[PDB]
């Protein structure tokens, strides 16, 4: 495979949609490959105080994104994950902010929003010093365990893990702190993949700018029970942001995740063809936090 370069260039897009009326905002992108093309679930915000989610019509290129059928979701499932999990040969859906501090509800067919099961516990656990609790979960499987990763717009990200053969379930209520910085610098959006051809792993965090511009950290680990180690963590040089996007059209480039080889809960990308599909926002765009105009873009990692 390819070697992750220490300084990232990319070119992007400019906004792939628009939210269907009556959403001010489509958010925190989760996306698989499924059948041959792109099925994507998205946070959804309507105009007043009220958080949804939402799926996209599967499509086959990026231009058809803008024209896919906006789906509600008649459950709520905020900032989810989805995947395919192989060996029980079951989709999952795992969200935050229902019963308990993560959920999930499985289903058969994952292009219909509304053919989840009954929500299930994921994490019943609380964090420390945090104004949110657990937010913005993220899951990946190895051979052997599989794994919980999350923020606490805090500065910490943690981690929990259960054998890969109890899965799905709930992860319990105890998770370790794998890496701890400044609230700025360790935020939120955390997203975990196993590099294709490589015995590594990648881990993007999102953290807040010297003026409030949001962007994405890199760190890498060799065993998701392992250790992180720096790979571009800061915001001059960062995995993804301002500096190194190529977008005008956001400063922002916030909560996504990574274009797949696979929907399975391995979560590889392919090193060789890194894309995101990120969350961005007008720059002349402000007021309150929960009704900012959030759409999504896509970035294409130069070689
Ligand atoms: O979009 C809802 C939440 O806003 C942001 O704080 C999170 O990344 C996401 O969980
Ligand atoms: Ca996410």
């Amino acid at each position: 495979s390819c070697e992750l370069p220490s300084t990232y260039r990319w070119t992007s897009t400019g906004a792939l949609a628009q939210p269907r009326s009556g959403w001010v905002s489509l958010k925190d992108f989760t996306v698989v490959p499924y059948n041959g093309q792109h099925l994507v679930y998205a946070t959804t915000h309507d105009t007043g105080t009220r958080w949804g989610s939402m799926n996209f019509e599967p499509f086959g290129d990026w231009s058809q994104m803008a024209t896919a059928r906006q789906n509600a979701m008649n459950s709520p499932t905020v900032a989810p994950t989805l995947f395919y999990f192989a060996p029980k040969d079951i989709w999952v859906l795992a969200y935050q902010w229902g019963g308990s501090a993560f959920s999930y509800r499985t289903s058969h067919d994952p292009t219909d929003p509304n053919g989840w099961s009954s929500e299930q516990v994921l994490f019943s656990g609380s964090i420390a010093d945090s104004a949110t609790g657990p937010i913005d979960q993220t899951l990946i499987g190895d051979d052997t365990h599989m794994y919980l990763f999350f923020a606490g717009d805090n500065g910490k990200i943690y981690r929990a893990s259960m054998p890969i053969g109890d899965f799905p379930g709930s992860f319990g209520s105890t998770a370790t702190v794998v890496m701890s910085d400044t609230r700025n610098n360790l935020f939120e959006a955390p997203q975990v993949y196993k590099l294709q051809g490589q015995n590594r792993y990648l881990m993007i965090v999102e953290a807040i700018g010297a003026q409030g511009q949001r962007y994405f950290r890199s760190f890498t680990a060799t065993s998701l029970d392992g250790e992180w180690t720096p790979q571009a963590t800061s915001e001059s040089n960062p995995f993804a942001g301002k500096a190194n996007s190529g977008a005008t059209w956001t400063d922002d480039i916030s909560h996504g995740e990574l274009i797949r080889t696979t929907a399975d809960q391995t979560m590889t990308v392919d090193p060789c063809n890194l894309q995101l599909l990120y969350q961005g926002r007008d720059p002349g765009s402000g007021g309150t936090y929960d009704l900012l105009p959030y759409r999504p873009g896509l970035l294409t990692l130069q070689r």
